[PDB]
RNA sequence: UUGGAGUAGGCCAGCUCAGACCGAACUCAUUUCCUGCCUUUUACCGGAUGUGACCGUGAGUUGGCCUGAAAUACUCCCUAAUCUUUGGAAACUCUCUGGAUAUCCCAGAUU
């Protein structure tokens, strides 16, 4: 209730966003609603980017940063590499 | 953790089964014989042998009665510190092998 969890509950109050770097090499920009002890998170207007290399007929072609829009979203704990409160 | 199926206790009455221990208990009668006592019978003696009755018992089931209780509850069926669900991930190159075999691609394996 001094750390992490400060954190988290702070954003939680101030509802404000977070831009979360992910294992699958995925960058996301949501707000905070709720979190628990294992850190798990609950996310609204969700904004989803990744790099993405086509592999155009056969060739290495140049990487998109592919982005969709999610509504609602609920993460888990272990699947953080890093959260920033923005 | 649940949905599905359930509903109390006491008492009374009926029905169906139960002895190899229905019964940690115990009587009576009687068939066919043997013994005894006997003038005839009944009422008897006491052993076998089967056969009935009576005083009782249990389990299941069905109906009723009495007192409650009442969306309560019980009853069944069923259900982030290492070592397992709280992560070494994610991505893809290089090399090797096979198919194709001029390559792209892809599979397997390795860093």
């Amino acid at each position: 209730a001094n750390g992490p969890l400060s954190l988290l509950q702070t954003a939680v109050r101030s509802h404000t966003q977070v831009l979360i770097s992910v294992r699958s090499g995925r960058k996301l920009l949501a707000r905070v609603k709720a979190f628990d002890r294992h850190c798990n998170m609950i996310l609204e207007n969700v904004k989803e980017m990744w790099t993405e290399t086509p592999v155009t007929n056969g060739k290495k072609g140049r990487p998109v940063n592919k982005d969709r829009f999610i509504s609602k979203m609920f993460l888990r704990g272990d699947s953080v590499v890093i959260v920033l409160l923005s």
